[PDB]
């Protein structure tokens, strides 16, 4: 099959309103994994929304102190189904709104923390935390090294930092997890590291593809769940 996630729901709307994304899911059994809703807003970065589990954990959904309250998120199981419901839009609520899948299931001691196969995201338009570098550069063949600098409650405090690579229009990829694991088929040449409070991510022989912005994310503790960097645009 494949795993793909297909987000959809997102269009110009008017403000105070109520809009319901939907994520429909394929290619794994759909039931035990946690789902998870990423925003990409202009200027932000990437932001972590909410969080729901398998329903052989607990089910109760967890949100983000922004959405704390006026967002809703949801399951069906009987046809693999996750749902972002939104309510009093504002303008600040303008992004891309992106549906991920645990990388384990509820079986697995390190679920909830790092999540892949990100959809390409529907686009939400409204009328009317750890520190990354903006840019880097290199040639092709040379090496390059992209900073993730966070606190003690997130990039020093866990072993749970990810790196996604973001082409505009496309769905965010994971290229490193745990720190420095790359998922099946990621190219050796990108490399994971830390030390103390601060991640790096590491292209060794850069190639024509390998131009992207690069955000990095790091699980934050039980009460701000995830955060991320602003990103970095890698030019080769």
């Amino acid at each position: 099959d494949e795993v793909q996630l297909v987000e959809s729901g997102g269009g110009l709307v008017q403000p105070g309103r109520s809009l319901r994304l939907s994520c429909s899911a394929s290619g794994f059994t759909f039931g035990d994994y946690a789902m998870s809703w990423f925003r990409l807003a202009p200027g932000k970065g990437l932001e972590w929304v909410g969080l729901i589990k398998s329903r052989a954990i607990d089910g109760t959904p967890q949100y983000a102190a922004s959405v704390k309250g006026r967002f809703t998120i949801s399951r069906d199981d009987s046809n693999s189904i996750a749902y972002l419901q939104m309510n009093s839009l504002t303008t600040e609520d303008t992004a891309i709104y992106y549906c991920a899948r645990d990388f384990y299931d509820f079986w697995n001691e390190f679920s909830h923390r790092t999540f892949d196969f990100w959809g390409q995201g529907t686009l939400v338009t409204v009328s009317s935390a750890l520190t990354q570098p903006a840019s880097a550069s290199g040639s092709p063949g040379q090496s390059v090294t992209i900073t993730c600098t966070g606190s003690s409650s997130d990039v020093g405090g866990y072993k749970y930092v990810s790196w996604y690579q973001h082409h505009p229009g496309k769905a965010p990829k994971l290229m490193i997890y745990e720190v420095s694991k790359r998922p099946s088929g990621v190219p050796d040449r990108f490399s994971g590291s830390k030390s103390g409070n601060m991640a790096s991510l590491t292209v060794s022989g850069l190639q024509a593809e390998d131009e992207a912005d690069y955000y990095c994310s790091s699980y934050a503790g039980s009460y701000n769940f995830y955060v991320f960097g602003n990103g970095t645009k890698v030019t080769v």
